[PDB]
């Protein structure tokens, strides 16, 4: 595999069409899904030359842990849909690569099993109609050694995924929500979580500048600027288009991550030059899992690590902090 | 049906090609017809998160009536071209959905029959060479219980519809203007109508900011920002591209509706975020009528209602007023 | 024929490929040829409503003559390439339509024969190595009743027309320059012409704002903002993209015409809304001549007249002066 | 051959696919390779008219030598890949055309042999792990009569060329680096070179404005604004998009060249109108070499000379300095 696109082809061969569609699809007309890619393709980096590259490092410190890359595996529900080892295969590869893995509320293996893999994982929370179950998931996650609570705030309910409707997609009998329905989360829910844990709370799905400011005021340790991979509001702006304005507004008050459409180390570089602390990567990790299990995810993460190192050094950046100081220019594709 | 596009396919199968072309076509090169869609596709919404969505409502009050959605059925002439029940099928479905229906001057069933369906309808006026016939239509409409006069001001004559010319299209013998030629309307005509009725007068086909201001000064209760679905001046700007400037200029002095290219609940959301009070929907309603009569229109309106509720809640909006306060960002498609 | 595009298809059938290529082609990669069309397609008109259209007139006064439309036939060399009656067929149709016809220096019928058709024609000058021959053409033109000298200033030599090179195109033996090599014209040449005639001198091929100003200072009665239909410098900006800036800079000091890509009455409207006094139309007139001779040109001019009247009235304009006061908005195609 | 594109077709026929891919390809997704062309296609020139063109000259003085065109042959490694005479064929054609030729560090014929061809050549330096070998190449180049040191600063290592990876491309046994591994160059390396030679040092691969300023402060005689033909950082901005800002920032303190995507005389004109002193041309020279050896390169340079003269004169420019004073306008393609 020499690009992430090699893995999408591999995953399309092996997966059943309706599972590939569950993974690939977006809501509505898939306008936001496509725009996540268009928006990255329009960003060009202005590289610097003639800097010392003796010790290029792609490491970052985030939420109290060193990570090997400015990247984490996005929360993706039901990973046994893609491979029989599901979440355990992905979490093992992430651990071995030094990349944080986000354990999902809708994981198909229990969060305690996945946390036992090691690797200092994060836990993604959905707010539930039964509030007490949500705060219990939080405490379970903390008890199992998760290091951050990624509270997904853009799913008061699931978006309208027309591929899934047209396919009549449902979970196979052999795939379940192993940690066991949505209630809309509010700022009150955020405060209840913040009071229930000393772990950093990261709000995932923020796009408005005012909501990023309010997240800092609410005591969030981070946000993920995100339109949920184009799967929630169809017509929601790409996170990458809001990222620079949001980074300026929070002015270092929390970590600002971005996701949606990251498909190479060069894309990681673009996100960091626009001011991201780190990115999440979703679909490509599942392509690698579908294609070749744990080893597939290992190969993807090694490829991404090589691409990130290559892009940083070609742009004159010996550290991720230097990459955040790069300038960009919008172009035409 | 899971999108409005399902219905266009269904209508293309059943209708004669020349009737499908009468419905689908625009004037000239169809530049404005295409631009209505391009313009909406370029608008992205910046959704808000973590708001109270306990009681999401899509209702609005407009021209003294509660409507179930910020939407009305656009005036489309000669609906018996599309289905034998024509206007009565559409008006019954609109009534049952709580959506205003606009009765046309060129309706193929008389305005009194359509008004008898109920549902508090509106009436669309064309100015006629014989002025007295125009003011008589207005009084007929008012006597029959119509609740607003939608004065179409962008048809001094019909545009050059090249599909119709190439098809040699004419009305079948079985379709007539049942209320029974154009004269250009002027601001004097508007005042004559305003003096003849206490109903709100809504000027449909406004695109210039100055004309929107003058409409308020003339005592209009509303305007529809519109290029007539690309059927009048070819090269006229889309209404959606003028809407924000027009909403700022009238500064609440009348209702500001928009039409042209609305094809989903997400499109309704975009229009409201740009400041529209409500939208009109034309061709999709006729697709549903062609495909399946009254039940088809019912299914379309239920689908649009679901999409509007979904989009509003995903964007953090418990009311249409909140959706009007959303911000937008132009993107590249 | 219901659009100008009907005539291009008709002309492509009948003409030999290499003559069609001489007519259709541009210089280099044909970037400026394509951009002439792209630029018009990006312009949208903001029409006005509810104006008095009792007596819509498309007439203008220009260079001391009433013209029936804000349009003249562009100078196109060697019209016997397209039809055996060549220039006489076109000039007769232009006369009968009330449209000025530009007699070319490289006409395939002598300028005195074409002027004898009547219709108050214009004469297009190329500067010649032998200056005295240029001033003699001017005096011949004036003696024959031409009413303006259109001095083409963008041909110090002919551009690189790669279709013609690839075809090895040459004039058939039966087509000659009947008025009988280029020398670059300079501002000194302009003054020599201005001193030799009392007719208005119109400089065709101006694109820089400073050159439009200097044209007024030099005593020009008009300019044609033009990149020679994309046939001269490949990569030259379209005239339509410079027109608004040029109209503001000359601030009524001369007539400002534009050409390049005009293919409908709506395009004429766009040009006038951007401030043009009038347009020239080149290739479509030759398509009509190829397709059907004098009658073909008559049909084209009647179609353009109908489209101009239609577009003006739909945009609320009872006169060309009102159309020049319309506003425009750039869009995305 | 009537355009440079004729030669690409000719070279694709004759070369082995993997050698054509080595020549044509870029890094990553080839976004920067494509953007080099898109960026030029968006630039339109505003030509001037009616200027004296008695003695149009395309000559420039650069680095103490008159050159026949504002163009040099870019450094392209391993030219025996394309033709058995490799660098000697290209250097002979460049000499005879009066165009500087850049001898590569990775030339497949020794730099002393190529310099013996004559034509006052330049020498392109890569910094080597063994510094002393780099300064020895510099002194060899100077001893052999090279007139400038083109220090390539955008290759701390080679980019990820996915075509080459997919092809498993390696040099044939018959092609070697005849002057005989990378170390990252720094500003210290630049100073070491500047101290080792009195020849002008030209830094190739600058894109950031600050790096162009620093190059002047470091005593560079020139820079090449360049993304290495899209072969280094994928997602690096095109040089042509940075050129105007860089020319303003250095404000005559060094020569500012540009490369990437130059494919005609019109493209040379665009680059000069954006302020370049001169361009480099890479792939087209290798197409001509592949197609027809020395004579092929001669034909390409004669074609480019004709196109540059044509474009300059059509734009009213009797000298390259006048072309640098032309204005441009961005358009839409
Ligand atoms: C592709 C995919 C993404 C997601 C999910 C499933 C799939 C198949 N999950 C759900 O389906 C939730 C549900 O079923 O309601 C899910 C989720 N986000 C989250 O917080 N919890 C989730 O549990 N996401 C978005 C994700 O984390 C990234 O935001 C996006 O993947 C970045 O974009 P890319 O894919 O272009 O890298
Ligand atoms: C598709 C269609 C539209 C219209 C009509 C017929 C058809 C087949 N009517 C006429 O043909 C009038 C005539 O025959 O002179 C008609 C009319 N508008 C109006 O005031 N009175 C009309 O009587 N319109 C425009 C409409 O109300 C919306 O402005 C547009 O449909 C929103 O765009 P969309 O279709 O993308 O939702
Ligand atoms: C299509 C065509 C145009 C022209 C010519 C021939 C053809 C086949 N003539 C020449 O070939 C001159 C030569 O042989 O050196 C010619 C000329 N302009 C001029 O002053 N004198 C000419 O004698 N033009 C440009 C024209 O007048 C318009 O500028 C352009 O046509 C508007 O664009 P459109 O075509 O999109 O409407
Ligand atoms: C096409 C091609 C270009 C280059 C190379 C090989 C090929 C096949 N060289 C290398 O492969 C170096 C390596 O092997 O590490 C090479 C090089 N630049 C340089 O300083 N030294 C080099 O030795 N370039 C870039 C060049 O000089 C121009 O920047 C670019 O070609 C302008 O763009 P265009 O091609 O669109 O005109």
């Amino acid at each position: 595999y020499v690009s992430l696109a090699d893995l999408e082809r591999a995953a399309r061969d092996v997966l059943p069409g309706e599972i590939f569609d569950f993974l690939a699809g977006g809501s509505g007309t898939e306008a936001s899904l496509v725009a996540n890619r268009t928006a990255l393709e329009r960003v060009f980096v202005i590289p610097r030359m003639l800097r010392d590259l003796t010790d290029v490092t792609t490491e970052i410190d985030i939420f109290g842990r060193r990570a090997a890359l400015p990247m984490a595996v996005a929360p993706v529900a039901y990973q046994r849909l893609f491979h029989p080892e599901g979440e355990l295969a992905v979490a093992r590869a992430a651990r071995d690569a030094g990349v944080p893995y986000t354990i999902c509320t809708l994981s198909s293996v229990s969060l305690e099993e996945i946390a036992a893999v090691g690797g200092r994982p994060w836990f993604q929370l959905f707010w539930l109609r039964d509030e007490k179950r949500s705060l219990d998931l939080v405490r379970r996650a903390e008890d199992a050694g998760c290091e951050a609570i990624v509270f997904t705030v853009d799913v008061p309910w699931m978006g309208r995924r027309l591929r899934d409707m047209r396919n009549g997609f449902a979970l196979p009998e052999w795939v379940t929500a192993a940690n066991f329905e949505f209630a809309p989360a509010t700022w009150e829910s955020v405060e209840a979580v913040r009071a229930h844990t000393d772990l950093p709370v990261v709000l995932k799905g923020i796009l408005a500048v005012e909501d990023a400011r309010r997240a800092v005021d609410a005591g969030a340790g981070g946000i993920v600027v995100s339109n949920h991979g184009g799967r929630q509001l169809d017509g929601a702006v790409p996170g990458i288009e809001m990222l620079g304005e949001i980074v300026a507004a929070v002015s270092g008050g929390c970590e600002v991550l971005v996701d949606g459409g990251i498909r190479s180390g060069g894309d990681v570089l673009k996100a960091t030059a626009l001011g991201a602390s780190a990115v999440l990567v979703g679909r490509p990790v599942m392509w690698a899992l579908a294609a070749a299990g744990q080893d597939g995810v290992r190969q993807l993460l090694e490829l991404l690590a090589e691409e990130v190192r290559d892009a940083m050094g070609l742009a004159g950046c010996e550290s991720v902090g230097a990459a955040r100081r790069l300038n960009t220019k919008l172009g035409v594709v």
